[PDB]
């Protein structure tokens, strides 16, 4: 860490502290995450996972025994864009672009078989030319909030797929829409309970081998479906549809990142650019 000066913390995750930094020699500005064998071969597969819309992992910085991340730097997140947006809420071309972008970012890894596994608005980093990229791809293979956490993590399948990425993306979607978090959930039953609230107690109908499932109990109160358009308005038919298809409970159902990215509601994709404060 000797080649880098310390500038600010710009926060804490459950893995260590991320840093923004200078680089001593180059002056290259970066996010420095302080971490804290096989860690190590995953973390340096993440180095050669490049696209646009993902962090770029600069270096890894392995010494005296501890472990340094050097990420590309943006200066904002996703989370600090929405409560700034919070009184006029995000224009629907811009959430419609950075859906899209998001879902590439996820087409890309998905194909090379990379889970992000953590999606959040905090982990989602914007610049002023309008793009949006994902953050700590990777990092949990590697090695506190619940809100976009799929069902089938909840409900105890330890073989989870690409497919708790796409409900993440879809609980952030409908949290730009909106301007309130879709399932904030404040414990593990708190989040399964709100999910059912909303979506319906899920049974062998809509997803089969649910009730098999490690900590499914056929003691869950049974709730009723609630329609999309009291969950999301004012969206359109077209992305009610998409956001509908990306919250499907079985994990098989639901919409995979290529097949989204193909959704009418991307007939007119544009890239506009933020109004954006730093
Ligand atoms: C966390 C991880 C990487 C980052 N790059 N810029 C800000 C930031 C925060």
């Amino acid at each position: 860490m000797e080649n880098f000066q310390k500038v600010e913390k710009i926060g804490e995750g459950t893995y260590g502290v991320v840093y923004k930094a200078r680089n001593k020699l180059t002056g290259e500005v970066v996010a420095l995450k302080k971490i804290r064998s096989t860690a190590i071969r995953e973390i340096s597969l993440l180095k050669e996972l490049n696209h646009p819309n993902i962090v770029k992992l600069l270096d890894v910085i392995h010494t005296e025994n501890k472990l340094y991340l050097v990420f590309e730097f943006l200066h904002q997140d996703l989370k600090k864009f929405m409560d700034a947006s919070a009184l006029t809420g995000i224009p629907l071309p811009l959430i419609k672009s950075y859906l899209f972008q998001l879902l590439q970012g996820l087409a890309f890894c998905h194909s090379h078989r990379v889970l992000h596994r953590d999606l959040k608005p905090q982990n989602l980093l914007i610049n002023t030319e309008g793009a949006i990229k994902l953050a700590d791809f990777g990092l949990a293979r590697a090695f506190v909030t619940l809100w976009y956490r799929a069902p089938e993590i909840l409900l105890g399948c330890k073989y989870y797929s690409t497919a708790v990425d796409i409900w993440s993306l879809g609980c952030i979607f409908a949290e730009m829409v909106t301007r309130r978090a879709l399932f904030p959930g404040d414990s593990e039953i708190d989040q399964l309970f709100r999910i059912f609230r909303t979506l319906g107690t899920p049974d062998e109908v809509v997803w089969p081998g649910v009730t098999s499932m490690p900590d499914y109990k056929p003691s869950f109160p049974k709730w009723a479906r609630q329609d999309f358009s009291k969950v999301v308005p004012p969206l359109d038919e077209d992305g009610r549809s998409l956001l509908s298809q990306m919250l499907h409970y079985d994990p098989n159902k639901r919409i995979s990142a290529k097949a989204a990215l193909a959704h009418p509601f991307f007939q007119d994709v544009t890239k506009p650019v933020p109004h954006l404060r730093l």
